[PDB]
Parts: C-alpha cells; sequence; structure tokens
C-alpha cells in the first residue's frame, strides 16, 4: 500500500483516537453476567444518536502458551467490576496500511451494544462475525462501529476470534490434540456465551440472529452447519459467502511443516517435534511468514491461503469440522432457520489491485482451466475432460477475440461467490424443513462514503459495486462522515439497516415502513424455482431475475458429467 494512503491512514487513526474521546460520556453504567459483573459506558454517534458500550468482554481463556493452537477454554469467574470501556487488542496479523505485524494472542473478547439497557420488551440479538479471509480482522469500532444500528432497538454483538495459523494450524497426530478450526471453535464458545448472556443486556435468547461478510459469511455458515452449535441461534445472513466456497477451507495439515521450516526450525517432518518449535515461536515471526507458506502449484490452483477452516483428521469433544462441508449441509441443523444470502453487483471488481501486479492471470481465461473446480480438474490441469470443462467457463465470462481484465473479474465473480451460492441453494433444498431462504443483490454505487477495504483493493475512483462495498451501510468507520438525512447514502443506511433488523425480527425482511419497499413483493427461493428471484438493492429497490443466472447454470454444466460432485 502506497506511502500517500500510510499517511493518510496515519491521520485517520489520530483523527479516530480525538473523535472516539470527544464522543464518549461519563455515564457508566454496570450488568451482570454469568462470569461477573461488567461495566460498560454510554457513548454518542455523529448522527446524536447514543448507545451503551461494553468492550473486552472475555468469552474464552486467553490462549497463551499451553493453550496456542488448541480449542478454546471457558474464561475465570471474577467477583468485582470488570472494566469493559476500552477494548482489547485484536487476533496477531498483518496490517494492511502499514504491512507490519499487530495485534496479540490474547483476543478473545465480544462487544455488546444498545441504545437502551432497560428494554420494556426483550430485544432482537444480532452477532456479527467478521471477514478478513480468516487471517486479518477485529470487532474494533474504527471499522466495525455500531452507530448506524443502534438506531433500531435491536442488541448488537461484535466477537473476535482466532486468526491465521494460530486460528487454524492442523495436525494429524491424534496425541498432540491439535486438529485444526480453533478459530472457528472460539466462534462457538462466543455463541454459547451470546445465549446464555444477552438477557442481561435487554436481549432475547429466543430471537438470536448471526450474520457475516466474507469469511464472516463463511463463519456463519459454519456455524449453521455443526452440531455444536444446535438451536444456538435462530435466523442466518450469509453476506458474499459460505462454507463451499473454494477458499473457505482447505486441508493444510502438511503446511505446519512448511511455516516451521519458514521460521527456522532444524529437523524432522513429524508432527510432535513440528508443534513444540511452534509453540515457543513468536507469535509475530510466525504471522508474518504465513505469507510465503503457499507453493506455487497451491497459488497456481486458485489454494488462497495456507491456514483455515477445515477437515480435523480425528473426532475430538469440540470438534467442529468432521467431514467436508458438502457433507455437512446434508445433516445441518441450520438448514432449518429462516436465512438470507446475497452478493454484490460486481464482487470480482475487487480484484483489480492484484490484477495490476498480476497482468499475466489474465492470460489464464485463454483456456480457463485454473478455474476448474479443483475436484473436477487434474493435477497438471491438462486432460482433455480439463480443457472441455475450461471451455464452459470461457463461453461464460470471455466476450471477444482476446480476454480482458474486466472478464476476468466478472469470472472470479462467479468462482469464488455465485456458483458456491448456487450449489449451496439447491444441495440444501435437498435436506431442509422448508424454512425460507431469501436473496438479496446489492447494486448501490457511491464513492461519498466509503470504508477502509476499498484502500485495500485499491478502489479509489472506480465504479461499479464491489465485494465490502456494503459494509460502509451498516458500520460507522473511521473513513466515514455525518452524511446529510436526504443523501442517496443516508438513505441506503436506513435501508440495510431496516432490512437487517426487520429480518432479524421476523424472519421475514420485508416492511412497507422500509423507504421504497412499497411495490416489493420479496418471495424465497423454491426448489422448483429454475431462476432465482431477488431483491435488487440499488437507488430503487427493485425485484428482479437474478441477471447471473446464465452464466451460474453454464457452471453448472461442467458437473454434466459428474452430477454427484454438484
Amino acid at each position: 500500500v502506497s506511502l500517500m494512503e500510510k499517511l493518510k491512514w496515519k491521520i485517520k487513526c489520530i483523527e479516530n483516537k480525538f473523535l472516539n474521546y470527544r464522543l464518549t460520556t461519563n455515564e457508566t453504567v454496570v450488568a451482570e453476567t454469568e462470569y461477573g459483573k461488567v461495566k460498560g459506558v454510554k457513548r454518542l454517534t455523529v448522527y446524536d444518536d447514543s448507545y451503551y458500550s461494553f468492550e473486552g468482554i472475555p468469552y474464552a481463556q486467553p490462549p497463551v502458551g499451553e493453550l496456542r493452537f488448541k480449542a478454546p477454554q471457558r474464561p475465570t469467574p471474577w467477583d468485582g467490576v470488570r472494566d469493559c470501556c476500552n477494548h482489547k487488542d485484536k487476533s496477531v496479523q498483518v496490517d494492511f496500511i502499514t504491512g507490519k505485524v499487530c495485534g496479540s494472542e490474547d483476543c478473545l473478547y465480544l462487544s455488546v451494544y444498545t441504545n437502551n439497557l432497560n428494554p420494556e420488551t426483550k430485544r432482537p440479538v444480532l452477532v456479527y462475525i467478521h471477514g478478513g479471509g480468516f487471517i486479518i480482522g477485529e470487532n474494533h469500532r474504527d471499522m466495525y462501529g455500531p452507530d448506524y444500528f443502534i438506531k433500531k432497538d435491536v442488541v448488537l454483538i461484535n466477537i473476535q476470534y482466532r486468526l491465521g495459523a494460530l486460528g487454524f494450524l492442523s495436525l494429524n497426530s491424534e496425541d498432540l490434540n491439535v486438529p485444526g478450526n480453533a478459530g472457528l471453535k472460539d466462534q462457538v464458545m462466543a455463541l454459547r456465551w451470546i445465549k446464555n448472556n444477552c438477557a442481561n443486556f435487554g436481549g432475547n435468547p429466543d430471537n438470536i440472529t448471526v450474520f457475516g461478510e466474507s469469511a464472516g459469511a463463511a463463519s456463519t455458515h459454519y456455524m449453521m452447519l455443526t452440531e455444536q452449535t444446535r438451536g444456538l441461534f435462530h435466523r442466518g445472513i450469509l453476506m458474499s459467502g459460505n462454507a463451499i466456497c473454494p477458499w473457505a477451507n482447505t486441508q493444510c495439515q502438511h503446511r505446519a511443516f512448511t511455516l516451521a521450516k519458514l521460521a527456522g526450525y532444524k529437523g524432522e517432518d513429524n508432527d510432535k517435534d513440528v508443534l513444540e518449535f511452534l509453540m515457543k515461536a513468536k507469535p509475530q515471526d510466525l504471522i508474518k511468514l504465513e505469507e510465503k507458506v503457499l507453493t506455487l502449484e497451491e497459488r497456481t490452483n486458485k489454494v488462497m491461503f495456507p491456514f483455515g477452516p477445515t477437515v480435523e483428521p480425528y473426532q475430538t469433544a469440540d470438534c467442529v469440522l468432521p467431514k467436508h462441508p458438502r457433507e455437512m449441509v446434508k445433516t445441518a441443523w441450520g438448514n432449518s432457520i429462516p436465512t438470507m444470502m446475497g452478493n454484490t453487483s460486481y464482487e470480482g471488481l475487487f480484484f483489480t489491485s492484484i490484477l495490476k501486479q498480476m497482468p499475466l492471470l489474465v492470460k489464464e481465461l485463454e483456456t480457463c482451466v485454473n478455474f476448474v473446480p479443483s475436484e473436477l480438474a487434474d493435477a497438471e490441469r491438462t486432460a482433455p475432460e480439463t480443457l472441455e470443462m475450461g471451455a464452459k467457463i470461457k463461453k461464460a465470462h470471455v466476450t471477444g477475440e482476446t480476454p480482458t481484465a474486466d472478464n476476468f473479474m466478472d469470472l472470479c465473480s462467479h468462482f469464488y461467490f455465485w456458483f458456491p451460492m448456487h450449489r449451496l441453494l439447491q444441495l440444501r433444498f435437498n435436506h431442509t424443513s422448508g424454512t425460507p431462504v431469501y436473496l438479496y443483490r446489492f447494486d448501490f454505487d457511491s464513492e461519498d462514503l466509503i470504508n477502509p477495504y476499498r484502500i485495500m483493493r485499491s478502489g479509489r475512483g472506480v465504479k461499479g459495486v464491489s465485494h465490502t462495498d456494503e459494509l460502509t451501510y451498516f458500520f460507522w468507520n473511521q473513513l466515514a462522515k455525518r452524511m446529510p438525512k436526504e443523501s442517496r447514502e443516508y438513505k441506503t443506511i436506513e435501508r440495510m439497516t431496516g432490512i437487517w433488523t426487520q429480518f432479524a425480527t421476523t424472519g421475514n425482511p420485508y416492511s412497507n415502513e422500509i423507504e421504497g419497499m412499497e411495490n416489493v413483493s420479496w418471495d424465497p427461493i423454491e426448489k422448483s424455482d429454475e431462476v432465482y428471484k431477488c431483491l435488487n438493492i440499488s437507488d430503487e429497490l427493485k425485484m428482479i431475475d437474478v441477471p447471473e443466472m446464465g452464466k451460474i447454470k453454464q457452471w453448472e454444466s461442467m458437473f454434466e458429467k459428474h452430477r454427484d460432485l454438484f
């Protein structure tokens, strides 16, 4: 990231500190939790609203020393008042602006926000799980400020969970008790805390919605799949992702050795010795070196991250993913709660930054074999079957003689987001009670209000609605500002937080108290539907046939002779 954006960020970081101070009040309050009393503080927003804030609430033991790489443990209770008027540190990770490692192993916290601690009726509970490829992210308010949501009468909760190898190392040797998915197991224990405590904050424990974007969408889906959380929550929103996206899980059991070797380990490839090295290594050294773990073969086959959600190789008490995600959908308790899913209108427009450093990637579309789903393609991607599937992809996205960057970003929309959504819907239909699933398409483009991901994807002065562009209308961030109430941006904040809270409350996302939904008839998808219908959210709210459908079906045709893999 450029020197200019670095300094620009530095200055906004400085602005955010002083703004955060100014927006604080002397009104502190104490709430009960099953672990002891917590002290929160009332804060202001730039729209002259206010909300009670409890930050740094521990839902697990600090996962340090011998707890590193391990499943989380319930925290120790205290008798006194825990100071929750300040935020705790984020999971150890690379900062995308600076490039330096930041964070701490002591990161297992959640935050609780609400405009009214003593409501007259128990409120819908919304739980946000942040994205960031399972390698970055946080519940700090400079990125995920509850300021828009607290206009509504809900309880909003933002969690943290372990990222990268500290979150997702996985070892085969059953004796060592590092099966994997610790970071997902963090998510589970936070859910259980939320179930058992949200009542103390005005929250209704029988009406909980979990939602997340990107890796947070995949996480939300995982929380809907695992037996570990059955009956814990009641609605789910999958924003730009799910657990059968190709980036959303990986078999990373061999990659521990590589990371150790990168970090200075001398010795042999056996799990025990590898673990002992990794256990004593400095957490920043491990995280700094994660970028380098993936082989050129893996990157070629579109493996995106070295460490992430995985099929655990043996079953333990806290096991989260005992089979591949596609297999888990077939038995998922979450299949039978109200679900909402959706994507932006140009998801793949995110990849512009990466394309600029690697122009050669556009030549991949000449045959498109690298984008054939791994499970269908051969090792070298040279088999005649593979060229044939690759051709079906090429016909779907390449528009002229020679492939363009827009062709590429369009393909990525489907490779990473639309096609997995299609596979999940169809798979889910075969194993469900018949609870509704609703589809939305976020199609609102503005440069007047933005979020920090636009810095990452080099999205300055780029038209179209990229992956993460919708976060701007859900959460306050340190790049935001007060928008006039009549502005198209402010209206969309109302609409988005409105629909989300409407869906959280009733399991039905439609309301005629939302401006612009007067002629909206928002139907759920049926298994009989050849064509998906979605609410398309632009300046106007319009129900349409999913525009990506035709390409969606072209991708499906790759499985013509392999329907059982679909």
